[PDB]
């Protein structure tokens, strides 16, 4: 066990799906996994392990922000033998052609956090996903008839940023979605030699002011989860 | 009422105690307050309001890391009229004479986060607590016969820091505890015009490697809670 | 014509292969393209246009370093209608298992240049390639039976860096090759709305000290050229 | 002796009051101390040692700016055994409701200087005063019927800053006064293990351009000196 | 030989003139040198060695940008024994009193590149020319009837900069000309113990929008080369 | 008058010599100038105006550090019509062949201060002296038979720097002397449109540990003073 995860080696599968909300992790375990059992509840950050189409899968919340998800992902890798992490979250869009409920895959993640500069001698570390994991997700999405855009995400430290101008810069550079964790997960994956991918569903649009309701959530949330789970099966080959 | 808090104006008292762990907030509510009622459960980040010696007080978790706590403290201040925030957390110690379970009060908070540089045109913003709140905490600790050191905390973005050398620098400069939120809360308090204070209980010693369990952190660091609650009464006059 | 390219709209194909060495561009034009004609010679930066299996394609040098290649790629995009740029370069390796003449595909590019910070409000811009172009290159490589690793490159401003320790950091983070332009080309592609990809052939090993001669770099790194050209045909389909 | 102070161990008391102006130090020595003797005059930076209500005390100018006062305070601490340093100076106000003659106590000090980043591995060091010294000054002021605000000062490197908008940022974040030394003295105190405090009199208002009368400066200047001296007696017990 | 220069010790004189355009290097060798021999052609970066008034002198292009010229100047110094480097290039002017065709001598070079910060522990390194070389070029110009202006150049990384405001800052601070290499060459010269100088002819004016005629380009280019060559003879005395 | 200089337009000559020590300014006025009159004594920062061989000249202290001298030089330029400023100071040497009492002229000045980054959009501003003034000082030294090296100075914010390794870097890059003001004076001169020069006499050797006394620094570094004064006369003709 660790100070944040009260479990032991073996309680987690080698692949873990991670939404930011622990309550969504419970929803995933009960809705998509069979024989799911709770393997962690320290700080209410619920984690479960079950099977999907016979394959052992774990799902656990990671909390909001780079510092929060960096703790859980590092521990899962070094203390629980996890090889692959797939964040399945929500994000806001800044591009006019990116619509509410669209699925976006972060091949890369920009950030205003200082964590990768601390790791990389203050130079620019391109926080990227594992290529095969990205391709697997794109193919699974295609199989399910869901188009997914692949590109850069922006992982913000401040949900309430005092710099309103940054959103225009993000739009100019083609950022597909604004969230708060991808760059941190990719930094941890690179630091400890694991593989990661972040998939998000657009839950709010910064330009149109649109927002998903309770219902709109579960529906598009389900598509992203199916993409993630099926992408794992393609990955096993 | 807000994106991360499902409650309405009036559900929260004007003073809110905030541990990072929502289960610690639950324990505090069940053990130190009378007639506590749950006022938030979005994302499992439990928040409660009850009374302490007749005084209305709230307690709610803020999650781990500057990004997470910045969201919750900003929302409490701008949408729930919260005036004072007392963070009651845990921290790792680097100084040889600071022991496990000692209580430290952060009059200031250093950080390796970039959030205050973003707010302060890339200059050095001294993230500090409200002086009267610090004094009330010191006086309450004295009345309770509990030792408490007052000084600088260090708010890290990375619990698992790749820069071990930084701990030697922290020790040289007299840092009392290493945690992950104080500088962020102090930044939000100055940005939106409220008052804050961070009190921590040492949960680990970075040099000796001694540490407390997840269960101990969740429910046994009570000296700091008594100090926090009694300091509020002093502040009321 | 632009200030660095004496050619007219229509002289370049919509896709341009770009080595840093104009003499390598000449070699490519003479041996892989049919009916190639020279379309630029300003500053000796030779550019050509011809056909590959019936497909119109251009090849032009970009010089060494981010500043040099940023000028040429910007002009090709804004003034010559170029849509896709495939850099075909060389790089030094730091990983023990990467060998001389291995082909590496840069899905992302780290850098110690300040150009992307100037573009991105001093935050971390993840300089990435276009996903479809990366996938097309990976598929073309498999079809040709050529191994190719996909990952991060490091675009350095100083070939003769005084910071020897940075190579250990690169190694630790899995950097596939050290070169000098990828991050700059990806920055320009994002700023002006085009698509880019960098493929490199390992020309030196920074740890073992093995290296190829200038003649070898100029005319014998052909696997990457075959991959690049075939990846274009895949993209047209 | 050092290249900056022509004196020997023993010439200075364990507590030193330091105005920026050496002529102000002479004024304090002749007006508030008894049996005052000049102990330094190198570079005209006058320093005196005498007694106040039987307590041995020294008073010496520190010059203008962080680099100047960092030299004097460091030497006093390491070569003359000084334990406590109290800077007594002037500052400009940016807050509309802070008025001339007001006394401000710098519990913390922001800065645009690079000195603390050099000490603290380029992270944010919260330059803070010693808590007991702050408390002692607050109590002394109250005993004298003088009200005093406690908060953040901003220590500027450029009195004639080309960045006028920074004053608006300072105002937004509640900076009580703009001066040029506090952050530097607090950094030295922490580096060499001593205790420090900065007390300032608002000598001018940056917005109203209203400067305090050279007539009313002397009376309040005296208020500040009294608070400082009396605060030292409280600290002794 | 090196990967960038196919020549051997002895092939280059102790003094090398360097325009950015290799074709300009060929022109100089053919027009001003006696018995010029081509000594390098790798990557088309033409280098020649001949004599001027009996003095052995080399001329070779350096390519565009700091990273390109940093490679060549470093190698010339450490592997070919070059002692003095004189860059002869073009620059854009921002000052109203600096005119098209004026000759500017960069006694210093500002830059937005990160290379000198990498060399100088992230502090400000003043990239300067060798004083005697500056003096010799001023005197040579006077003897030829030309009044060169001596001052700061600005070496940009981005010819197509997204920061339009920087030109106004350059003007305010007296920058004589904008080019892309001087600061890099001065950094290499200081790093490896050689002497350097950059002389430029104003080829375009950012404010008046003037542009040098192809005819004006050749006549002025010639005056600059004469100044450079004659300055070398003064330095030998 | 200003809050730092109690004088009016006309009290200062158009050329001002400035040592950091006001007592050295007094010694210079009493020894080299005829009919010197005191024109400022605020904060004990003595300034005088007199004649040298019939030429009106002023001499005034500027205090220690960039912040201190930036105040005085700015005021002299804007409020007192000063056109040229010659700093005559002391510095520590790091090079083996630079000896105590050697005279060095700072053609340029590196720095670890943030003031020029604040002025120059966080890029590298090369803080340089006026070329003609440098030439006049070199010629004056020659005529007087005094040796003088011309090169880079390093202007430090911390006399007692915690980064000892920086001296090795300075030595590697050819720094002639370590002082604390040149870069700041050069920045002010460029910002307000005046001309400046820094000449220093080596007062300590950082490697051999040899050093001069406070008394020697105050009154015996006269060679640099003769060079400075005679350089002004050369500049007038
Ligand atoms: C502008 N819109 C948005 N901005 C920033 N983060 C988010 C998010 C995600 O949801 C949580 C914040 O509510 C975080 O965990 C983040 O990843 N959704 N919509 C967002
Ligand atoms: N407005 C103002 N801005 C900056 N510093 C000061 C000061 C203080 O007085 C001196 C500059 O006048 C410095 O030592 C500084 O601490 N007073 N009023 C100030
Ligand atoms: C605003 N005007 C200008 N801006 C930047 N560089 C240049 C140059 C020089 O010419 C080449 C770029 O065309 C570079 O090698 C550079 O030194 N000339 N005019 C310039
Ligand atoms: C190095 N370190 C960093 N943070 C903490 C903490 C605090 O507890 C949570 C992480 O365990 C965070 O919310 C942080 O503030 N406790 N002990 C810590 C330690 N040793
Ligand atoms: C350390 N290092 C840096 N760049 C390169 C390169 C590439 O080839 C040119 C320099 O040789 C540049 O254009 C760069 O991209 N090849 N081998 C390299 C090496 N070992
Ligand atoms: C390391 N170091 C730094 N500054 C100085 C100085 C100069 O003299 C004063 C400090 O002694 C400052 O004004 C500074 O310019 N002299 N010798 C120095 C030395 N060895």
């Amino acid at each position: 066990a660790t100070p944040h995860i009260n479990a032991e080696m073996g309680d987690f599968a080698d692949v873990v799906l991670m939404p930011g909300d622990p309550l969504r992790a419970k929803y995933i375990a009960e809705t998509f996994l069979e024989d799911a059992r709770e393997v962690n509840n320290v700080r209410g950050m619920l984690g479960f392990t079950g099977t999907y189409k016979g394959r052992k899968i774990s799902v656990m919340g990671h909390g909001m922000g780079i510092p929060s998800c960096s703790i859980y992902t590092k521990e899962l890798i070094t203390d629980f033998g996890v090889k692959k992490i797939i964040r399945v979250g929500s994000c806001g869009a800044v591009l006019p052609h990116v619509k509410l409920r669209d699925v976006v895959i972060g091949m890369g993640a920009c950030t205003d956090s200082k964590v990768n500069r601390i790791r990389f001698k203050d130079h620019d570390f391109a926080a990227i996903a594992d290529f095969d994991m990205v391709r697997n997700a794109v193919d699974a999405a295609k199989a399910l008839g869901i188009d997914a855009r692949v590109g850069n995400l922006f992982s913000a430290d401040l949900f309430y940023s005092p710099d309103g101008e940054m959103f225009d810069v993000m739009e100019k550079y083609g950022i597909l979605g604004v969230e708060m964790e991808a760059a941190g997960i990719y930094g941890v994956a690179a630091e400890f030699g694991a593989k990661a991918l972040t998939i998000c569903t657009v839950s709010d649009h910064i330009r149109t002011h649109e927002q998903t309701t309770a219902a709109e959530r579960q529906t598009t949330f389900n598509d992203m989860i199916k993409i993630a789970l099926e992408s794992v099966l393609l990955g096993d080959k």
